[PDB]
């Protein structure tokens, strides 16, 4: 590691990572829900974004948990037990795993007290596991993310283990945790502006 | 203000006091034995010392937390079981936790050192953390909803199947210890 190489290489990290968000977006690649807080981020001088989402609801299955995969459903929204049906019928290997995952916003920063900043303002938006990620000669990321998650068996080797009474429960819960990650996300949106 | 060569703040006197703490920890036993080498290792390199850290760790808890049962081990199904029964209102929760640890270092390149060698040996979730310390942790967490308000929506089958499960996460989570501790020498200078 090269001290203060990052904040070197800065101006050129964050022209790249700015072309890559200008194709995503004109590619129509980026989450919607987000698209007006990466502007926002982008839009103060000490700070980037690169590859980032808005939180996630899974119907999947794998060989054994953590292991991930194939998704037999996917939605960044909040979902009804119909699509989730859907996507149980078409069970046939392995475990099949309802989860419920954060959103995750991966932030470049100019300096370590910029990164510092922000990782202070996210935590105090709701969301508890922002961190430095990584520090190397390029860059230095900033990890956003929340703590509520679920992972629900539902199934194994095509059979099912539950019935509408506990899916319509674990539903609700799920829904209940994706809203609170676009309310989050929301209030993120309008405090950075205090970094300035 | 941030000083590239004093990362952690006062670390003479912190270190001698973390080191105080875990000679109590030891002493009654509060230290998970499965992550006591990975400590001793880590305090024996000059540049580090170690703090508010714990192994692998099964519960079942409720909120609205009140904890009904916490584990430090491979759990047996019946002693899940006889947590469950005492869930009496708000969410019934099992959860998996990965080992955590914290360290503090003398200087920033000690702590990326320590992030990235970190990673390397498993624990991707390793970071540097405001409080600034770096903490070591791994990916194998686990939340599953098992019922609510005094009504459980899982039968026994289910929970073998839940609990087996957790516990291959354990053994991750002591093979990945494991390696790390094997690999930690080669922060000494």
């Amino acid at each position: 590691l090269l001290y203060m190489r990052f904040t070197e290489n800065f101006e050129r990290a964050k022209k790249e990572a700015l072309m890559s968000l200008e194709i995503a977006l004109r590619k129509g690649e980026v989450d919607e829900d987000i698209i007006p807080l990466l502007k926002k981020i982008n839009s103060i001088e000490n700070y980037f974004t690169t590859s980032s989402c808005s939180g996630r609801i899974s119907v999947m299955e794998m060989p054994h948990f953590g292991d991930k995969a194939k998704w037999l459903g996917k939605w960044h929204r909040e979902v009804s037990l119909y699509e989730v049906l859907e996507a149980i019928k078409k069970h046939r290997s392995g475990q099949l795993w309802f989860l419920v995952r954060s959103p995750i916003l991966h932030v470049g920063a100019k300096t370590l007290e910029d990164a510092v900043k922000l990782v202070n303002l996210a935590v105090s938006c709701g969301f508890k596991y922002s961190n430095i990620k990584s520090i190397s000669n390029k860059k230095l990321i900033v990890e956003i993310r929340s703590t509520e998650r679920m992972d629900v068996l539902l199934g194994e080797n095509g059979e099912i283990f539950v019935g509408e009474e506990y899916l319509n429960k674990i539903v609700e819960i799920a829904n209940d945790q994706m809203r609170r990650f676009k309310e989050k996300l929301k209030r993120l949106e309008s405090k950075i502006n205090a970094l300035n």
